[PDB]
């Protein structure tokens, strides 16, 4: 063969069984376009940054009339099953089919399938699922065979497969995938590109944004994840948000999958997450979109404009530039930095908008060990992305917005840090609320309320201590039975804490009709629970305020005492290092010959004496006077020693600054003794002071105050969207 | 060559420069015995258990008159310097020289160097120090060259080098080693045997006890360690302990090296360990030897009788037989099991005796991070070896002792467990002593004693919490500067605690001459410190009660709060597992040809269709109805999950059972509130109760009581030895 400009570009045909299916579609089975009956293979053996410099090309450039690209759909995966992968492909194909049948459109039409380009980017050739790859092979986009790993002393970086198929999935069952090819199917051009070795996930986005997108030059770049299934017309609704030239990014809403006939609602750990997803798409995202800055939830469905993300925003996302705090830990925020660098771009004005008429369902974990490992990634990233934004809020004023937008963004950057500070102090708030409430009901009614207030404290301190020891030196998959018991214990504590307040409040009412507990039934149940229901009704989805609202309350104590403790003890996921310097000089003959053969035996007396004097000389030049610097750690074992130091300094500052709040309200830590000894000179300790009644009201005023802003923000968004709908109708 | 019975046995000569030195010794430089001018090499390529079964042999068996062995000295090492190795060899050579000049002896004499056989067992061929091996090469016991790694599809297990040298070291300086060969030097038979791959240290003892010792068949087997230097005649004095046939093992005493002209006494961390070594060889070892059961200190100098340790004692030391508590953690006790299985041997009667006229000096750590990592091995082994002995104390009565010895051993097995229980509860004892003493001086004199009692509690709780976080998820070599600060803080706390007691006691005396603090200067300073001095004077080494007694007191709080915390959080030294299943099918050509060459390209349409059909068939047979058992952990990654579970269960039971003692004396943990609420029905909390004065005397009575037994035991041993000396004179 004659390789093309130093590159191995091969062109193979397809199976005979597959071509016959395509032949039935046309009205004359004699000829077919070359794009429908071939599969271009090529090896890259270079970097994604210099893909266009090494005379590399894609299949879209070399046409009689060059094709333009309007949407580039990226779909990353890593050893997912062949059922999770099919769900995303089925959702993608239906949207493309929908966008073809549009009658009146200046962009889309009956020949609009030449714009969308699907791009699957797998990770690792030895880690991809065996069954998932067979699904791609059944679509005509994979052929076993050519896997050249090197070309002229150049290891290949990644393999590129590409083909324009005409088979789209019809129905995904629980154990089967239905494939069909009829007159009502649209062709989908695939660009399956498989990587060689495992390189995390940020490198996968580097192969797309800096790689193929640099050759195709699309308008919009949409990000997906294997498992997420877009809706019937979710692709089209998200594309309509770029009508005005100010938007530089968008995302829809994400929903949980309830199985078949709503069967997955009996699980207390699935119904709990069904209420948390709803309350995040109704109270938080709308309020963030009002100002003009949003952060996409993990697993969601997002799209960026390729003109906005080009240059500085992409330079500080991939590389980001030692061992400095804001440069070495910045990978923990995932892509939340990309959303922040777009709004604050110099001499430009881009805003992020939240679309509501585009949804994407997904599955959720149903076991406890698997559910803890997932939130570990979310919490560590949502905590660092708000500390980075607050310390760099001055960069908004160097942008190109007007005067109103800058002031509106500065307020939101403070309102987010206030929410972060509330969540940082939530470990010492729950204990104080639990302790000032059980004691206060024992000083008023006695009876059996005196022993129950001592059993629950010891049952709390034992479960809290065991979570710190099992998170610093153990895995959550080994000891699975203990976490379930801890969750049940916390749920029971929550039930008792709820009952005590109702009892005290009803007694207070009966003793004044026939105060800390008087306004406790007025602000924590009348102004917090009512606004949630009103906001849900306004959002026109009021069917989750009774379905799965009880289960979320019982698992509330396990969101701040089992999930925050594990997420802070595992920040960087270090691995130290073993290595080893095996003796390179080895394999001295094999003596395979049974006998006779003597090989080479040194008998040279002079050589023997030279060797003996060569070992005798080593003991001479030993003087340690010039003490050389000890062998410093490489670079891979010295960076690990830095991740272990910035992680032990966060656990200490999180425990010490939370115990100070407890030793100012409860007068623990030896402070009450100090007052008593000061009072015995000019001698006893009260059980409860007056500082436990001021604090018990402040921590409940902030809870209902933060639920008041989320209602005004949710209502303004709907009011504006209703007028937009009326005007555009 | 004609290999011997399936074994590669080669015989090389020595360097010409080395033979000339030997030639000067004899009175006729014409001939020399073959043992003095050759070096036998052999590869083992088998197991130590079956060394004699594969027709293997040593150089001592094939003589005109077979030689018998009286002492087999084992010297293990692992990447030690060439100065530490020379110190042991110089000490060994001087003892052999001393044992030759004895005039009247029925065993030793002028030709007694044929009995002692030195055996150096290095570990790892790629880990041995390159400079230390040159010292062996300069002795005529190593030749670079033949290092065959395989023979007829059989990997070599270990390499055997052996030669009878005649050069002994004269003086070891700080940077040089002096070698000489004169008329007053004795030959030493070396058996340097170098291992192939790193296999810990228990395997090294298996190569000796089950290996060479099975062919040489010695009388006594002495154990050493590179770095330990025996005394002038320490070998001979330890051999005299086997005169009577009841002894089945012995050991001497170990001392610290004070450098040159006592220069290493200025270090507070070296002087502290100088007083701990003395108090262990004067109060503990003598008392244990009185009963008849002793445990050798780490790094010491011990000897066993090969007849006593043969069979069951060696079968349960190496193998010891699942995942059971007393079978999987038994490797933590090192060789302390061997000492226990000798005394309780079935139908036999062996006792362990402690010799006092044989010493061996060694170096000690002088940095803090290096000192913490060493005691981590000692504490984890001395705690498990006493729990195993107490739960199996019934095995003494099945032995062959008389009636008195069984009763004497049963008492000692309880007295050791009592000492272990005292040390298990030492975390909550120091805090109680520190807290009941600083508060009590603030309720009597006020002034500045009210603020100092609150600063020290907060300064204690911050240093105690940071030691649990830095030991469960960090290495002690990284954060070196924090441990030094923690030690200084604890030392200052100790000084303040000492001053408070003296102040209170002198006030108590002055207020009765012109009670908890009255007998506090009578039992904790009059009956504890005096008995130490009396025992030291009786031992005839009373020069360490003022030299390094102050430094040991200041570092006393750091022996139970920095060393016990780190030793319990790191019990098994687990490493989890990474592994990885790299794609075995790989290496798809190299395409090295610049052009033209097409190699093999499949174009077979039928084969292509068959391939497409075999990838299409995988999606068919997928039915998950028969849910197979998930892939269980191998055996190496499942055992690690068991070591992590038995280690988190020890840290929890050590913290919970120590906080209960604090919540019964100080009435913390919510218990005082319970009493107050019970008292408000039929309402305040006292600062100090009467249980803090009963406990403060009990914990000081046990301290001076345990120092009273160690004096009687130390005196009885010396009284008996004096009569033995008088009778044997
Ligand atoms: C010997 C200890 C064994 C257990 C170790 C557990 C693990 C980690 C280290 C813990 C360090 C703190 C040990 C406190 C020991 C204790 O039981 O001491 C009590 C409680 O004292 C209080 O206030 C209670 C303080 C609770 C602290 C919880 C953790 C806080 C972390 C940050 C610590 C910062 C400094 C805190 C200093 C106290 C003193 O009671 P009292 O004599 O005043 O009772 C007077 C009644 N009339
Ligand atoms: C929110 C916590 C943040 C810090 C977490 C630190 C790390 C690990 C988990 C610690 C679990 C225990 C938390 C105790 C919280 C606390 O500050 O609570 C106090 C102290 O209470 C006491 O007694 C002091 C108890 C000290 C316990 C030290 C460790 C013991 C380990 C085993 C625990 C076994 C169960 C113990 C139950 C208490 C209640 O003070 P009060 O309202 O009675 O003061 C009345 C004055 N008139
Ligand atoms: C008569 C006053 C004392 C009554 C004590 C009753 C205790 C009942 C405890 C029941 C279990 C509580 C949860 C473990
Ligand atoms: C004088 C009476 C004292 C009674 C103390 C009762 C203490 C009960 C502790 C229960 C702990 C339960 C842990 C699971
Ligand atoms: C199979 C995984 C289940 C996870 C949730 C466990 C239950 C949590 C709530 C318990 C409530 C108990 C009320 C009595
Ligand atoms: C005079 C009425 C006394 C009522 C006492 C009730 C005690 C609490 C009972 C329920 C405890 C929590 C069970 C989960
Ligand atoms: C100095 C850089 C390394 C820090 C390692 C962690 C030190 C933790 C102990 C000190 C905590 C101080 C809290 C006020
Ligand atoms: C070599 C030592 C490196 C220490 C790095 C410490 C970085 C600062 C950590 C601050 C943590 C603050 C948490 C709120
Ligand atoms: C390292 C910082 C330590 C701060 C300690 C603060 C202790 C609490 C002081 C409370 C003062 C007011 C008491 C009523
Ligand atoms: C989550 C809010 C943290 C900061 C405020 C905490 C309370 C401060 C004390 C309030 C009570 C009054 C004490 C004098
Ligand atoms: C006049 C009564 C109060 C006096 C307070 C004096 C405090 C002195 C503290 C000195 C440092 C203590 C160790 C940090
Ligand atoms: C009403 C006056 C209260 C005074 C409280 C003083 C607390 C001092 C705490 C010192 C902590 C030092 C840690 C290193
Ligand atoms: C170089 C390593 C030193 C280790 C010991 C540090 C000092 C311990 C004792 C401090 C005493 C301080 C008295 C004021
Ligand atoms: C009436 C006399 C009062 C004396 C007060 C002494 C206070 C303690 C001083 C030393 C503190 C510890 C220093 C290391
Ligand atoms: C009374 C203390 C109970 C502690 C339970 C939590 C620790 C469990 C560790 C893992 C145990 C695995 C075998 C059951
Ligand atoms: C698979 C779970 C294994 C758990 C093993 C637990 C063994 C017993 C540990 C007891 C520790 C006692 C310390 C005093
Ligand atoms: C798991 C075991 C828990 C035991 C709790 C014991 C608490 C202390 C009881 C003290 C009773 C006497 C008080 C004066
Ligand atoms: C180290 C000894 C541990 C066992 C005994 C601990 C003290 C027991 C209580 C003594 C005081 C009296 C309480 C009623
Ligand atoms: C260079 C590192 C700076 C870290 C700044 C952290 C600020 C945290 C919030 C402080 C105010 C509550
Ligand atoms: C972010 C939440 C912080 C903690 C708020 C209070 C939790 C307990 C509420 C109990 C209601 C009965
Ligand atoms: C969550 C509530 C659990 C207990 C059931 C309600 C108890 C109400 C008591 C009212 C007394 C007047
Ligand atoms: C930032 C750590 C928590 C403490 C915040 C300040 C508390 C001041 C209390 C003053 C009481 C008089
Ligand atoms: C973050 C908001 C903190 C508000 C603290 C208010 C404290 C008020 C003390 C006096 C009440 C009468
Ligand atoms: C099978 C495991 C048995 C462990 C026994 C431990 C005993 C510890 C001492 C109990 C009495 C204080
Ligand atoms: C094994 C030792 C346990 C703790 C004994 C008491 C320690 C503090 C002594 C203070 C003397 C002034
Ligand atoms: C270890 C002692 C440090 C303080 C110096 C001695 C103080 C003695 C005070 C006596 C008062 C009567
Ligand atoms: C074994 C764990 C520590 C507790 C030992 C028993 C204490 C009993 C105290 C009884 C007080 C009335
Ligand atoms: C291990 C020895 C424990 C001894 C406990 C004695 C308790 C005595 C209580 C009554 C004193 C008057
Ligand atoms: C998943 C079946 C119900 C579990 C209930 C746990 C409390
Ligand atoms: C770059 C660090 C800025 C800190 C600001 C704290 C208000
Ligand atoms: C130029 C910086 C202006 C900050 C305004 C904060 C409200
Ligand atoms: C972007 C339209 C003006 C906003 C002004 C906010 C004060
Ligand atoms: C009144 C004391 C009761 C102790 C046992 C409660 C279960
Ligand atoms: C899946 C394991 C369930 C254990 C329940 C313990 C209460
Ligand atoms: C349309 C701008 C609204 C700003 C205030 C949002 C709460
Ligand atoms: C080793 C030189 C003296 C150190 C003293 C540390 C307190
Ligand atoms: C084999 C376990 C014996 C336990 C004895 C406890 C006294
Ligand atoms: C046969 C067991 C006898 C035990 C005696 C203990 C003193
Ligand atoms: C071994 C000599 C007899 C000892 C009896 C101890 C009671
Ligand atoms: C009397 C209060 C003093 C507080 C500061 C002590 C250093
Ligand atoms: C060797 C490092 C010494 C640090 C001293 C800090 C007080
Ligand atoms: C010679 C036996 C002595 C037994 C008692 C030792 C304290």
């Amino acid at each position: 063969f004659k390789l093309w400009n130093g590159n191995f570009v091969f062109d193979s045909p397809i199976s005979k069984t597959l071509l016959d299916q395509y032949a039935t579609t046309t009205e004359n089975a004699n000829t077919l376009p070359n794009e429908f009956k071939f599969m271009r293979y090529q090896a890259v053996t270079c970097e994604p940054n210099q893909l266009a410099e090494k005379n590399f090309t894609v299949r879209q450039l070399k046409y009689l009339t060059p094709r333009e690209t309007e949407l580039m759909l990226v779909v990353t995966m890593y050893n997912e099953d062949h059922i999770l992968l099919g769900r995303t492909l089925k959702g993608i194909m239906d949207n493309v089919k929908y966008m073809v049948k549009k009658k009146n459109s200046s962009t889309w039409g009956p020949d609009a399938w030449k714009k969308i380009v699907v791009c699957i980017i797998s990770d690792g050739r030895s880690k991809i699922n065996e069954r998932s790859l067979a699904l791609l092979s059944s679509l005509g986009c994979y052929q076993d065979g050519f896997a050249k790993d090197e070309i002229n002393e150049k290891k290949v970086a990644m393999h590129v497969y590409e083909h324009t198929t005409m088979i789209n999935i019809t129905n995904i069952s629980e154990s089967e995938v239905s494939l069909e090819c009829n007159q009502g199917t649209v062709p989908i051009q695939l660009l399956f590109c498989l990587k060689e070795q495992n390189q995390k996930k940020i490198n996968s986005h580097r192969w797309a944004f800096e790689g193929f997108a640099e050759l195709l030059r699309p308008n919009i770049v949409t990000l997906l994840d294997a498992g997420t299934m877009p809706g019937k017309d979710s692709i089209y609704q998200l594309w309509r948000e770029f009508r005005n030239p100010n938007v530089g990014g968008a995302c829809g809403e994400i929903r949980t999958d309830l199985g078949k006939r709503f069967v997955k609602l009996l699980n207390p750990l699935v119904a709990s997450q069904n209420f948390e997803y709803k309350m995040s798409n109704i109270l938080d995202k709308t309020t963030e979109s009002n100002f003009g800055f949003i952060t996409v939830l993990p697993g969601a469905f997002s799209a960026y404009r390729f003109e906005a993300v080009r240059g500085q925003p992409l330079q500080k996302y991939f590389y980001g530039e030692g061992f400095h705090f804001f440069s070495s830990n910045m990978y923990l925020a995932e892509d939340r930095i990309l959303c922040f660098e777009v709004v604050t771009k110099k001499n430009c004005n881009w805003i992020l908008k939240y679309c509501r008429s585009s949804y994407a369902s997904t599955d959720v974990p149903e076991r406890v060990p698997e559910f803890i490992l997932q939130r570990r990634r979310w919490l560590n990233g949502s905590f660092f992305a708000s500390v980075y934004s607050f310390c760099h809020f001055y960069r908004v004023w160097s942008s190109g917005h007007n005067i109103g937008r800058k002031l509106l963004l500065t307020v939101e950057f403070f309102y987010l840090f206030f929410n972060t500070l509330i969540s940082w102090f939530s470990l010492s708030s729950f204990f104080l609320v639990f302790r000032i409430l059980t004691v206060s009901i024992a000083l008023a009614y006695h009876s059996a309320f005196n022993v129950l207030s001592v059993i629950f404290l010891w049952l709390y301190g034992i479960c809290t201590l065991s979570t710190f020891i099992l998170s610093l030196g153990n895995k959550p998959k080994s000891t699975e039975k203990f976490y379930v018991l801890t969750c049940v214990i916390f749920a029971v504590m929550m039930i008792y804490m709820i009952f005590c307040s109702i009892f005290m409040s009803v007694k207070s009412f009966q003793n004044i009709l026939k105060t800390e507990a008087f306004r406790d039934i007025v602000i924590s149940l009348g102004s917090t629970y009512c606004l949630y229901l009103i906001s849900s009704i306004i959002y026109l989805q009021p069917w989750h305020m009774l379905t799965s609202f009880i289960q979320y309350i019982l698992l509330s104590p396990s969101y701040i005492n089992v999930l925050n403790i594990y997420a802070f003890c595992n920040v960087h996921d270090l691995s130290w290092g073993t290595k080893g310097a095996m003796a390179n000089p080895l394999g001295k003959i094999n003596t395979t010959e049974d006998g006779t053969f003597k090989m080479e035996v040194l008998v040279s007396s002079s050589e023997i004496q030279a060797n003996y004097d060569k070992y005798l000389k080593v003991l001479n030049d030993f003087d340690p006077k010039s003490e050389s610097r000890p062998t410093e750690p490489s670079y891979d074992e010295k960076k690990t020693g830095y991740y272990a130091n910035v992680r032990s300094l966060v656990i200490i500052f999180w425990v010490i600054t939370n115990f100070i709040i407890v030793a100012v309200v409860l007068e623990t830590g030896g402070i009450a003794d100090y007052i008593a000894m000061k009072s015995i000179s000019t001698a006893e300790i009260p059980l409860m002071t007056s500082k436990a009644s001021i604090y018990f009201n402040v921590i409940l005023w902030l809870v209902a105050l933060s639920a008041l802003i989320r209602f005004i923000g949710c209502s303004i968004y709907m009011i504006v969207r209703f007028f937009k709908k009326v005007t555009f109708r």
